[PDB]
C-alpha cells in the first residue's frame, strides 16, 4: 500500500521522519502516542535545537494518550511546529495549540473543535471532571484565555475556522503557501 | 498481489515506480489514511523539484470532507503545477479534487463519470457545523469552475452524473483526450 | 412481562386513565403508536384532559414533529410530564404540553440540545431546514426569541427542573401532588 | 406493546383505528406492507363504497412494485380517499400521498415530502420503465408536465408542505380542525 | 401486526378467506405452497364450483413449490381467478398464466416477467433442465404460444407491461376500477 | 400467518387434520417424525379403517426420523394414501413408496428421487452407513418389488424421474390431473 | 416459564401486584422504570394510604432510570416498604434507602454497595453523581461528606453494615 | 503462495509483466483497474509499438473502473492482444471486444457474454444506469460493427456465446487450438 | 509455514518449479487457474519440449476455471505428465484425463471422480447444459469412449478405483514405486 523514495531508499513515512516530520494522523490511542513520543524522543536525539514538525489531521483519542504526547512536547527542548490540516478535533486541537508559540500553523480550509465528545477502562465520575480539567488548564495556559473563557467555549458544539482558531489562541499563522 | 519492475539497475514496486514518474494515485473512497498517503506524496514530489509537474490520477467515488480538504489544501500550497487525471469516475471529493488542479491542466479520458453532487464525513456533527463545510465546497467549486454561488449551488442539488464534455464546458477540466496529445 | 390489573393489563390501563407513555426513544412506531393513542383520546372526549409521561432520550426528527402536529392538532389540553429526562425530540414534546401544564418531577435532566432525521440518509440543506423548524416550536413555545433558543441549543449540557422552568420548557416542578 | 380500548367489545388500537376507517402507511413500504394495505383498503370498500377511508402516510418510501399495488388498489377502489402526511411522505410515500382524491390530499404543518427517488434485481431498461411510471403516475395528481416532473425529481430535497401545496401533491396544510 | 375486523371476528387475512380470496404475497416455498394448497383444498370443499381469487404479487419462488401450486390449481374444480398487483415474475408469473381462461387480470401499474432468474436441493444439469423444460410447456399451453416463442421470450431479461402480458397469452384483462 | 376456517374455530393446519390428512411439507427432522406419528396414531385411534392421507413434498431428512414414520405407517392398520406434490427426495420418496397399494399419487408436474444425497444425528462409522443404506434398500425394493442389484444400481444415478418414470418403477401407482 | 395460580386466575406475578408487592428484579432500564412506575400509580390509585411493598434485588442500572423510581416513590401518598434480596448494588440500595423511615429492610445474607460502577459530558455526569450524594444523604442522614468518602470505596457492606450506616432499618431472618 | 522463477529473482506474476502480459484474471473493481492501468502504461512507457498482451478471464466488475481500463487501452499507442481463457463476461467482455482489431483471440473452451447482469460505486438514479448502458451499447457497437439495435437486443439475452459465435459476432478476430 | 531448502536458496514450491511440477491442490478456483496458466506458459518458454508434471489432489472447483487450465494444457507444445495422489474429482479428473497420452499417472491408494457435484456467475439452465456437453465432450475424447458411455457413467454418484480408471481411460499407468 505504502510506496518506496529513492535517493539510498526509505518509506515515504520514514521519509517524512528523516524530514524531522512526526504525522498524528487519525485517532490518538495509546500506540498512536506510544509511537509519537518514540519518534519525538528520536528526533532530539538528533538535535537539541533542529525545530521538529508536528502534523496533524486527527478527530480526537483517548484523552491520557493524548495528555502523554502534550507531556513529551513539553518535556523536549527543540522548537515545535505544528501545522493543522483538514480538521483537529479535541485531543488533536490540544496537541495543536501546545505547539512553540508562533509556530502553530493551520492550512487554509481546516475545522478546528476543542469541544470534547461523548477512555481505556471505564472511570469514575470525579475521575472525568479531574480530566476534564487538566484540558481546561492546559487549554487557558496555551491560549492565554482565561479559565472562564476556555470553559464556556469548549460547551459548545461547533467548529472554528483556522482564522477564529487563530483570534482564539490556538494558532498563530493560517497559511495558503510558505 | 502488486507487481514488481526493473530499470546500475534497481527494482520497484509499479507503485513505487509511479511515484518516480512524478504520479500521485488518488484511487479509491477518501480518508484520513489516504489523505495522509496523498500529502506524504505531494509534499515529496516537491522538495525533489517544486517546479517539474505533478500529476495526480483521479478515480474515486468521494470520501470524508475534511480529508477531502486536507488534499486540496496541499495541493494549492504546493509550488509544483499538478495535472489532474480522471479516469473512471470523480464524484463530491474527487470531483473536487478534479477540479482542483492547475487551471488549463484538468483532464479526463472520455468515458468517465464526473459528479459534483455530494451523497446524502468524519464523526458525528452539528447541523450548522455540516452547512458550514457544505458552504466551503460551494466556494472552491467556484473558485475553481469560475462558476458563480447560486450556480455551483443549484448543480449539487441535482443527483447526476455529467459527461467529461459536459464537465468541460461547466468548469471542472479543461481538455477530454482520447490519445497521447 | 407486563402485568394484569382489574380486566385489564397495566398499560392499557393507563390509557383509560388518558395516560399516554412516551418512554424511550422515538421512532416512527412510536409516533404511529403515540398519535394513535391521542386521536383515540380525543374522541372520547374533546376537553377532557390527556396526559403525557414523557421519560425519552430523543429520537428521530420527522417522528417527533409529527407527534408534535398531533398536539397542535387535538382539541384536548394535554399535561406534559418528565420524569428520569427529556433530551432532544422529547424535551420538544414536553416544552410544547399545554401552557401552565408542562410538569417535571424533582430529579430530572432536561435538554434542549441536539444530538450528532435519522430515516433516509439526507442533505445538509434538508438538516438544516429541521433544526430552524426545532427553533421556532422551541422559541414558539418558550416566549424565547430565536437568538436565545440557537444559543441555548448549542450548549451540550443538560437543564435542572427548576432551570428549565425559568427558561419556558416547564411550568411546575412537583415533588408530591399539589 | 400495542395498547387495548374498550367499546363493549375488545379492539386494540390499530383495530379500533380500522373500525375509524383509517388505513396506517407508518414506515417503509415492502411487500407485505403492501398486501396488508390492500386487504384492508378492499374490507373497507365492502363495508362501504361512499364512506371515505382516510390513509393515514408517515413512510420514507420503500419497494417501487409494492407501492404500485398500493396505488393502483386505490386508483381501484371507488371511496373516495382522504390522504394525510404526518412527519415526512419521500419517495413512494409521496405517490401514495399525491394519489389521494383531489381537494382531500391533507398534511399537517412540520411535515417534510420529498419526491426524489432514492438510489428483484432489475436491469437498467427496467429501472427506467419504473420512473418512466412514477413521472406518469406524479403528472396525473399534479398536473404538472412530465417536463416539470422530471426535473423536481431529480433535485434531492425535501418540500414543505406549502410548496408541495404550490405543486400538487397536497390540497390542504392544516393546524386543527372547527 | 395483522388487524382484527368484525356476531364474529376475524385477522384480516382470515377474512380475506371468507371471500374465497387465496393470497401469493412474495418469494415461493415450500411452506407458502403447503399453506395456499391448504386455502385451495379448502375452498374446493366449501364449493366445488365457486370461485376462487388468488391474489399474486411475487418475485417467485422455489421451482418445484410452484410446480405444487400450479398442480393444485389444475386439479380442483374452482374456476381460478388471477390478479396480479405489484409484480408476478418467475414462477409467479406462471401461476398468474394458470388461472382459468378470461379471468386473469392484472391492476394497470403492474411488471410481469417469465424469465427465469439465475432448487429445493442442487442438483445436476440435465434435472435444471428438465425443470425449465416443463416450465416451457406450461408457459405454451395457457398463453396457447409455440415452444419456441416461449423459449425465445424468457431468453430475455425484461419485463412485460400488463398490455404486453395480454398480449403475449399471460393475462386476459387489465383493469383500472371494478367493472 | 396461518388463516383461521370456521363451521367451531379452527386453524387451517387443524382443519387438515379433521380431514385425515397428515402435512410432510418440508424436510424430515426428528420432530417432524414426532409430530407426523402424532397424527398418525391420532387419526387411527380415531378408527382403524378409515384411509389417512399423507401430503408429501418433502427434500428429504434424518434417515431414522424418516425411518421412524415408515415403522408408524406400516404399524398403523389404515389404508394409507400417499400423494406427492411438488418433489418426494430420498428419505421423502420412500415415505411416498410405502403408501398402501394401489393408493399412492403423484401429481403431473412433481419430481421423484430415490439417490441418497450425500443427514445425520451424530457423526456415525462407515459400516453404520452401510447398516441404514443396506435398509433403505430393503425398504425400497419391498414396496417397487424390484430387485435389489435393480434398487442399488438405481439410487445410484444422481437424478429426478419424472411421475410416470415413477409410476412404472413401483414407486408410485396413480399419476392423476384432477380429481 | 411463567406459572399461573387460581383465586381468578393470574400469572404469579400479576398476583404479586393484587399484593401491592412491585418488583424490582433486574438491572434498572427505561421500560423497567416505565413499568414500576406505571404499577406505583396504580397501588396508588385503589389505596392511597395502604403501604406498597417494593422487592429489590437489583445490580443497578440507568441512573436517570432508577431515579424516575426514585422521584415516583417520594410523590404518592403510600408508604413504602423496600426489601432487599440478593444485593442492592448502586441504584439498587438508592431506591432500598429511599424507603419510608423505619420500612427499609434486608433479608440476613444480601450484600448492599452504594458504590457507582465505573454517553454525556463530564459536567454532566457531575451534576448527576452529586444528584445521588444528596439523594443518598437524605435518607441516610448521613452527611454530605461522609456519603461522597463513602462511595469512593468499592466495597459491599453487610446488611449490619447497612442498616448502621442508615441505608436500611431491619435485618429479619423470620416474620414478626 | 506465488512461486519464483529465476534468471534476477522474479515472482511469476512480475516474470508474467516482464513479458508485456497484463492480467485480468478476477473481478474488476477500482484495485484492478488502478493496478491493471499502472501497467499498461508502465509498458507503453517501455516501447509505444511493443505489443501488450491482456489475459482477461472476469466475471465482470464495477462499470465504471472497467471504463476506466477500456480508455487506458484505447489512449496507450501499443498493438493491444487480447486473449479470453475461461470466460469475459459483462465488462470482461468489453475489454476482450476492445483489443486492437485483427488480435483478439479466445481458447477454444472459454464462455462470452455480453449481458450485463443485474456492481456499483455508490448507489445511482435511473437515468444514471442507462447513461452508462448506453456508452456500453455504443462502445460494444463500435468495436463489432454491428448496430445499436443488433448490440441491444444481443445483451438483451442473457445467456454465453461460443467464441467462434463470438468471432462471428465481432467480439474477437481468432479462435485457436495451439499456437 | 513453507520451509526453504538449498549457490542459491528456494522455498521449496519454488523448488518444485524448478524441477518443471506444476501443482494442483484443492478446489480449483479463477486464482488457482491464473496461477497454474503462469506456471505452464512459463515451462513452455524454457523450453517447448521438455515435459511438465501436473500433481493432481483436487476434488475439482470452478467449470470455467478448470477449463481454462485445460485449454492452456491444449495450447502449449509440451509433453504434460499427469500424476493423481489423494482424489482427482470434478474437474480435477477432467485434468487428469488431460494429459498427455500415456503420461497420465495415478498412485495406488488414490480415489477417481468424473461425476460432477451439484459457476463464477449463476447462469441459465441452458448455460449449466453447454458447460456440461463441452465437459462429455473432453471426456469422450481423452478416454476415447462414446458419448452416450461419458454421459451413463456421470450420472453414477461415485468414485472409480485407480485401475478402473485406467480401464476407462482416465490415465494411463498405476505405479507403487519409481520405475
Ligand atoms: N514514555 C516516555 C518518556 C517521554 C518523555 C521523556 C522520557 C525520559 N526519557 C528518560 C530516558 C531516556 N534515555 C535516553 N534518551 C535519549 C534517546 C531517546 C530516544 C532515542 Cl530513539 C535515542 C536516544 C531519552 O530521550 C530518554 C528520555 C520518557
Ligand atoms: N499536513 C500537512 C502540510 C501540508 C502542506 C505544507 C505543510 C508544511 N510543511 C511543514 C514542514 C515541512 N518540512 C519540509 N518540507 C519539505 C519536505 C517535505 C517532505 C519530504 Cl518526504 C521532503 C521534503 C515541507 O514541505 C514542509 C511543509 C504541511
Ligand atoms: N397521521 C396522522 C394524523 C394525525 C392527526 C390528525 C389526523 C387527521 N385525522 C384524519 C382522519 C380522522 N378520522 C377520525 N378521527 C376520529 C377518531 C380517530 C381515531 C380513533 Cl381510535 C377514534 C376517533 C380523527 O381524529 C381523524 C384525524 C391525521
Ligand atoms: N391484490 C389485489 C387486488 C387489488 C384490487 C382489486 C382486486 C379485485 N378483487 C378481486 C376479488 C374481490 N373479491 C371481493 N372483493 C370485496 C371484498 C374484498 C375484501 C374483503 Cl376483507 C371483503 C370484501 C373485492 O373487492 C374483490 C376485488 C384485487
Ligand atoms: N398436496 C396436495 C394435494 C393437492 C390436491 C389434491 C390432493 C389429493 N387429495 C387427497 C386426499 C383429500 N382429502 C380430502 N379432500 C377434501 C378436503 C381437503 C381439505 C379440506 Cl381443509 C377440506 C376438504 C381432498 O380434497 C383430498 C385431495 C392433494
Ligand atoms: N412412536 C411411536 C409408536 C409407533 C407405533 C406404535 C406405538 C405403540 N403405542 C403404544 C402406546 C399407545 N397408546 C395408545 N394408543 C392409542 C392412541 C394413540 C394416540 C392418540 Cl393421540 C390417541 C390414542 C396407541 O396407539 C399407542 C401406540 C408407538
Ligand atoms: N411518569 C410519571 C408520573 C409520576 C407521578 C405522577 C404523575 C402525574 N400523573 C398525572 C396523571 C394521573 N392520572 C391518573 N392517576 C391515577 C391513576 C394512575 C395510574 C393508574 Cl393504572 C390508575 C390511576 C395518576 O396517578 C396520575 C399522575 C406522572
Ligand atoms: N489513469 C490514467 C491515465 C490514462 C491515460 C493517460 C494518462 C496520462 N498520464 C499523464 C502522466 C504520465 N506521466 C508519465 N507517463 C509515462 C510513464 C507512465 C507510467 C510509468 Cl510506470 C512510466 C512512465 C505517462 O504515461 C503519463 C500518462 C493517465
Ligand atoms: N490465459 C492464457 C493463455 C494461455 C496460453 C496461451 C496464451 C497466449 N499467449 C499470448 C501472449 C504470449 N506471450 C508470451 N508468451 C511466452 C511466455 C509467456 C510467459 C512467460 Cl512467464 C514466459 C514466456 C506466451 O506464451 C504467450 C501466449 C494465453
Amino acid at each position: 500500500l505504502i510506496p518506496i523514495v529513492v535517493e539510498r531508499a526509505y518509506d515515504i513515512y520514514s521519509r517524512l521522519l528523516r524530514e524531522r516530520i512526526v504525522c498524528v494522523m487519525g485517532p490518538i490511542d495509546d500506540s498512536v502516542a506510544s509511537l509519537v513520543i518514540a519518534q519525538l524522543l528520536f528526533l532530539q536525539s538528533e538535535s537539541n535545537k533542529k525545530p521538529i514538525h508536528m502534523y496533524i489531521n486527527s478527530p480526537g483519542g483517548v484523552v491520557t494518550a493524548g495528555l502523554a504526547i502534550y507531556d513529551t512536547m513539553q518535556y523536549i527542548l527543540n522548537p515545535i511546529c505544528t501545522w493543522c490540516v483538514g480538521q483537529a478535533a479535541s485531543m488533536g486541537s490540544l496537541l495543536l495549540a501546545a505547539g512553540t508559540p508562533g509556530m502553530r500553523h493551520s492550512l487554509p480550509n481546516s475545522r478546528i473543535m476543542i469541544h470534547q465528545p461523548s477512555t481505556d477502562i471505564a472511570i469514575q465520575a470525579e475521575e472525568i471532571m479531574k480530566l476534564k480539567k487538566q484540558l481546561y488548564n492546559i487549554y487557558a495556559k496555551h491560549t492565554k484565555q482565561s479559565l472562564q473563557v476556555i470553559e464556556s467555549a469548549m460547551e459548545r458544539d461547533r467548529y472554528m475556522s483556522p482564522m477564529e482558531a487563530q483570534e482564539f489562541g490556538i494558532l498563530d499563522k493560517v497559511l495558503v503557501h510558505p
